[PDB]
């Protein structure tokens, strides 16, 4: 299982995300820990661990502190039409085990067929630990308004 971190190579296909978290720095008053995007496994005979063209479909993770609160945001690789419909944020995450439980979660996206492993969620960091943020509607169809770029961080920072 590769655990390289691919992030810039890969930022081209974060467009949106990226922008979400530069409104959240300077908007919200937020600390980017750290930032890393790594590849989903193969599990078993599956097929969405690429993307339509072969490439690897991959997963971002990035490491936000605000007011002394720490949680970890996850994005998955959406470029090729296929759409995750929400963020996941992660809550009450150690440091010292998160490389373990990311590859946990990996292997539970693809296993779900690029789906939320919710089950593995509520096992790692209890139910008040982990939720979904809807994205903004029609996102990767049309440009966003900064307005619900905004909106898009406040239903963030409301959890």
């Amino acid at each position: 299982q590769d655990a390289t971190n691919y992030n810039s190579i890969f930022a081209n296909r974060f467009a949106a995300f990226d922008e979400l978290l530069s409104i959240l720095k300077t908007k919200f008053a937020c600390r980017v820990l750290f930032e890393e995007t790594l590849v989903l496994p193969k599990v078993g005979r599956s097929r969405l661990h690429l993307c339509k063209d072969g490439s690897p479909r991959v997963i971002k993770a990035v490491g936000v502190q605000r007011n002394g609160s720490e949680f970890v945001l996850l994005e998955v690789d959406a470029s090729d039409g296929v759409k995750m419909l929400s963020t996941k944020v992660l809550s009450g995450v150690d440091s010292e085990t998160w490389r373990n439980d990311f590859e946990k979660i990996r292997r539970g996206v693809v296993k779900s067929s690029l789906n939320w492993p919710n089950s593995l969620f509520d096992q790692l960091y209890g139910q008040d630990g982990h939720r979904g943020v809807n994205h903004p509607k029609g996102l990767g169809e049309l440009q966003v308004s900064r307005e619900d770029m905004e909106g898009w961080a406040e239903r963030v920072v409301r959890e």
